[PDB]
């Protein structure tokens, strides 16, 4: 969630942040 948001943020930009955050 926390790390997923940061990692997804760098990969899927803003959209990635949301998905990473909700990415259980």
């Amino acid at each position: 969630g926390l790390f997923g948001a940061i990692a997804a943020f760098i990969e899927g930009g803003w959209t990635g942040m949301i998905d990473g955050w909700y990415g259980s």
